[PDB]
């Protein structure tokens, strides 16, 4: 039997605060048809506007990943992206009562508990995979972002700290998904800030629904959050999650390898769109017989 597409069993509802707006919001994650996507919409507007959770539609990506459409914004998409793309969730519409998908705990753990509490459904048609065929990268500085051909999915990223909290610490990791669990070892990992970084989006009347509660908070020498880590290495997991989720802006999930360096949203975002208009570099494919293919995803 074929790889099927799948969105939601069920409508669920969560509800939490905007990292950057500290608004309190309503999400509200529906069914959708197939070749859908995942589709984002400002239920709060009259008219409702929609904004389909694309490459093409990013604006800033300098703290966050921001999805607009004119003069409307839907905040800080990543996360929640991140989850849909571990979970494999192909259609959903994602219904928000203000400009922020909600920061939760800083993770993705909140959304994987959420979308299968409501349940995942197969729909009949063949779900569609985005295979890299070229090597396609992106560099600025000393930031890189890299597609390499790999039959699999493949996420590794290195960061690299020159801090107290961070040194001697490898600063690197390497998660392969036919091996290991998107929910078990990613989606946990929160966010994190180190001070200075912080106090400067404060004084931009940024990150204001922050805090311990959903981020990890890094001092000159120290973690502040009482409680510790989730992982030994949190910080970098993380940098794996967003990544994860910012991919997902292609619209379908990959069959290729993903290395990061140093990078972020923003050359995130870039590699996608020199992806995508180096069509030499990928293909679309389906399978038909599961078995012949790289992935699986879990039951529904
Ligand atoms: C790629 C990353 C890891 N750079 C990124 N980081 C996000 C970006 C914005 C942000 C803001 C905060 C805060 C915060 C915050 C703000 C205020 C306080 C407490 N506070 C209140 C007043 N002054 C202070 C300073 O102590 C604590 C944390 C934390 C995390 C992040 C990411 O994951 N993108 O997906
Ligand atoms: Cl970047
Ligand atoms: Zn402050
Ligand atoms: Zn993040």
């Amino acid at each position: 039997s074929m790889i099927k597409q799948r969105t939601l069993k069920n409508i669920i509802r969560a509800t939490g605060v905007g990292l950057h707006s500290g608004e309190k919001v309503y999400l509200t994650l529906k069914p959708a048809p197939v070749d859908t996507g995942i589709v984002f919409s400002r239920t709060d507007l009259d008219p409702v506007v929609e904004i389909p959770a694309r490459a093409e539609n990013v604006g800033e990506t300098t703290m966050s990943t921001t999805l607009v459409k004119g003069d409307v914004k839907v905040d800080t998409v990543e996360h929640l992206l991140s989850a849909m793309a571990g979970l494999g969730i192909d259609n959903a519409y994602v219904e928000l009562s203000a400009s922020e998908v909600p920061i939760m705990d800083g993770s993705a753990g909140p959304f994987v508990f959420l979308i299968q509490s409501a349940g995942l459904q197969e729909q009949e048609a063949a779900k569609k995979f985005i295979r890299i065929k070229r090597e396609v990268s992106v560099e600025e500085g000393d930031k890189r972002a890299v597609f390499v051909p790999f039959d699999g999915f493949k996420v590794s990223f290195e960061i690299d700290f020159d801090h107290p909290v961070f040194r001697g610490r490898t600063q690197q990791a390497s998660v392969d998904f036919s091996s290991t669990s998107f929910v078990k070892e990613v989606s946990r990992a929160r966010t994190f800030g180190f001070m200075r970084d912080i106090e400067y989006l404060r004084s931009q009347n940024l990150a204001l629904g922050g805090s311990v509660e959903n981020a990890i908070v890094v001092d000159e020498n120290r973690v502040l959050n009482e409680d510790g880590l989730r992982y030994e290495d949190e910080f970098v997991k993380h940098k794996i999650l967003d990544a994860i989720g910012d991919l997902y802006l292609l619209g379908n999930s990959l069959i290729g390898e993903f290395r990061g360096f140093k990078s972020g949203h923003a050359l995130n975002n870039q590699l996608l769109r020199t992806l995508i208009a180096d069509k030499d570099a990928w293909e679309v494919v389906t399978f038909e017989d599961a078995r012949t293919a790289p992935i699986s995803y879990m039951r529904p």
